[PDB]
């Protein structure tokens, strides 16, 4: 009936799946080889649905009607000010219906359909059980689904509910720096310890304070910055080239899009280079008007861009030791999780805010969460 639960990070930008097979937990592909996928879907005008890369590479050609960020609007009101906010930075059309912020696009042949969040995220599931079924040779009926610490009880209940809409029974929601202390063996431990989770993705900025006891977690307080992440320090990047470009030049690149794409790419490319080297070329053939670009980006450089962007991390750190009423010493384990903490001088700052204390270390940040999600559903496949 349960058959093998699977555990699905369901993030804002990428979600995870892992199983528990075999005496350990897996991370499973997708079809694209992808140990992640985008928490995208794009409607064309064919009448079909593409999820994840395939939906994110076609953004550029079908800006309105590819889906991203549902994450955002789920389990919220329409008139919520949060949405409110969001909708002001995302490309489709967001309308009220139902008092929910329903995501509207056009799927072809003069027609336009609406989909609530929960409907859109249940499309990213889905995908992510198509990628479990594949791996695992059979069908997949349950899941453990992690959300952020700060859910409500609308979000928590949207996220089943997309799991529901995908045929996915969610039998536990568990907190996203809950499953990455899980995925440590943190809960494996006697005794009780106060852990520190700085989660820095591609788009959102989270920092939670745990403590465990024997076992048992508590989550005793949550900040970090909504409209934080990877994507910032590549902007930040980005406007850097553009503004030399149209100095050295006299164009400005931004009037073409598929320019404007092809520098986010190479821009991104050179960031990750960045975290294990100090220089990166940046080459793009048929760049704008058909010349190729060349330039090279140092770690120096890419650091004072973004400087006060990665200091300003540090503020919601320190209010959640406030909030827990915890000092610096009393941390016992500091978890990065997040794509984002590969970034040199994001764990310099966080080694320096903590006195020199060395993070948890060891576990693909990306995969930590869906890692932690997978320990929990191996336990309930029995
Ligand atoms: N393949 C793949 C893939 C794997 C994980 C992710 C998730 O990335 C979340 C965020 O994390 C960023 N990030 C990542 N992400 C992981 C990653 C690894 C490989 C590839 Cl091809 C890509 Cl592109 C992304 N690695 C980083 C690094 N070394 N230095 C700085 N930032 C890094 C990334 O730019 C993004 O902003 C995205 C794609
Ligand atoms: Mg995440």
């Amino acid at each position: 009936d349960v058959g093998t639960v699977v555990g699905i990070d369901l993030g804002t930008t990428y979600s995870c799946v892992g199983v528990f097979k075999n005496g350990r937990v897996e991370i499973i592909a997708n079809d694209q080889g992808n140990r992640i996928t985008p928490s995208y879907v794009a409607f064309t005008p064919e009448g079909e649905r593409l999820i994840g890369d395939a939906a994110k590479n076609q953004l550029t050609s079908n800006p309105e009607n590819t889906v991203f960020d549902a994450k955002r609007l789920i389990g919220r009101t329409w008139n919520d000010p949060s949405v409110q906010q969001d909708i002001k930075f995302l490309p489709f059309k967001v309308v009220e219906k139902k008092t929910k912020p329903y995501i509207q696009v056009d799927i072809g042949g003069g027609q336009t359909k609406t989909f609530a969040p929960e409907e859109i995220s249940a499309m990213v599931l889905t995908k992510m059980k198509e990628t479990a079924e594949a791996y695992l040779g059979k069908k997949v009926t349950h899941a453990v689904v992690t959300v952020p610490a700060y859910f409500n009880d609308a979000q928590r209940q949207a996220t089943k509910d997309a799991g529901t809409i995908a045929g996915l029974n969610v039998m536990r929601i568990i907190n996203e720096p809950t499953a990455a202390a899980i995925a440590y063996g943190l809960d494996k431990r006697e005794g009780e310890k106060n852990i520190l989770v700085f989660d820095l993705g591609g788009g959102t900025f989270d920092v939670s304070l745990l403590t465990i006891d024997n076992g048992v977690f508590e989550v005793v307080a949550t900040n970090g910055d909504t409209h934080l992440g990877g994507e910032d320090f590549d902007q930040r990047v980005m406007e850097h080239f553009i503004k030399l470009y149209k100095k050295k030049t006299g164009k400005d690149v931004r009037k073409d899009n598929r320019a404007v794409q092809k520098l986010r790419r190479e821009v991104e490319k050179a960031k990750r280079a960045l975290s294990s080297q100090h220089q990166a070329r940046i080459e793009i053939e048929s760049f704008y008007e058909g010349e190729d670009f060349s330039e090279t980006l140092t770690r120096a450089k890419f650091e004072e861009l973004n400087m006060d962007l990665f200091r300003s991390t540090m503020k919601p750190v320190q209010k959640v030791l406030e909030d827990s009423d915890l000092k610096k010493s009393d941390i016992d384990e500091i978890v990065l999780v997040g794509g984002s903490t590969r970034i040199p001088k994001i764990q310099q700052l966080v080694k320096e805010f903590f006195n020199g204390k060395e993070p948890s270390r060891g576990i693909n940040p990306d995969e930590a969460v869906a890692y932690g999600a997978a320990v929990q559903a191996g336990v309930l496949s029995g």
